């Protein structure tokens, strides 16, 4: 009945080193079996790893490994799935690329009556909306930041804020925290800012 | 065959006294040959009659999508009145019945949290203002802009994101003229939930 296709992981994408994969997801079929067809551009191939089965009905998944370039130029994959059939594509959007924008903002006055305080990274002004920001400090990734989807902007680009959570005593003292932006139109496809008590 | 699903209402109408509230029944896959569907809506198991039957649109795979909608009195989702819909149609053996309900769980007060633009911001000829809200709990919420009386043109608020207490939290960037920053203009987030003090709370944010 229901079929879903995903996209590869932003960061997958952009490191020539990790492997980019479109993965077709099949979920509420019977007690059985599900046959899958791939097609690139309109091509089809055959190079597609079907996973083992998972139960709760069962939930079948196909994972298509991509070329970094295939992906970042657009080419379109389609996932067919034919049961006892369902069409669905996806693809980089069209459109020209925006260099992200990376805003770091301390927290509110207000905020520093807490436990903890919130460090505020803000995205904004990139297309397409495919990107990856995490946190860091002292070489270290943070237990606790949560970014927010991206979300359309007045004039077609995306922005998103990712929102790291510290003890207040961390930031009092002085530790230098840092958020790290992965994007295509970035410059090695990487940058990062830098936020401390000052 | 046809599926059954159960929306609630538009954040945004829950917290206004002008708006409409509305939870609206959705059945997908109805077919062309039997096209009919008889709903009948409940609210803590009593029936009401009061709900409006929209117009079927097809899907040109030559199914259609049918929709009926209940308004909801704004104090009734507040509370936890639950909402059933029952459909009836040709296809289906048994009507299909579906509740929805204001989410359950301690309510949570938003704290909010005006940010200004960032130094190299500055830079630019627009500049963000950003509101954190925070700590809330249910999701739904409303958060807009405005300075001097009036509302803002240019914002877009995030959608609510899950939080690793088990709260919500949002941001709503803001983007005016760096003048109009600079000038030392005030601007105010406003913040509409229901577990704030008369569902309200609004934080200022200007030259600081
Ligand atoms: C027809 O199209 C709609 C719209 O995408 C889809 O939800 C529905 O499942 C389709 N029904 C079919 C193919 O019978």
């Amino acid at each position: 009945p229901s079929v879903f296709l995903f996209p590869p992981k932003p960061k997958d994408t952009l490191m020539i080193s990790r492997t980019p994969e479109v993965t077709c997801v099949v979920v509420d079929v019977s007690h059985p079996e599900v046959k899958f067809n791939w097609y690139v551009d309109g091509v089809e191939v055959h190079n597609a790893k079907t996973k083992p089965r998972e139960e709760q009905t069962y939930r079948v998944v196909s994972v298509l490994t991509v070329l970094h370039q295939d992906w970042l130029n657009g080419k379109e994959y389609k996932c067919k799935v034919s049961n006892k059939p369902i069409e669905k594509t996806i693809s980089k959007a069209k459109g020209q690329p925006r260099e992200p924008q990376v805003y770091t903002l301390p927290p509110s006055r207000d905020e520093l009556t807490k436990n903890q305080v919130s460090l505020t990274c803000l995205v904004k002004g990139f297309y397409p909306s495919d990107i990856a920001v995490e946190w860091e400090s002292n070489g270290q990734p943070e237990n606790n930041y949560k970014a927010t989807p991206p979300v359309l902007d007045s004039d077609g680009s995306f922005f998103l804020y990712s929102k790291l959570t510290v003890d207040k005593s961390r930031w009092q003292q002085g530790n230098v925290f840092s958020c790290s932006v992965m994007h295509e139109a970035l410059h090695n496809h990487y940058t990062q800012k830098s936020l401390s008590l000052s």
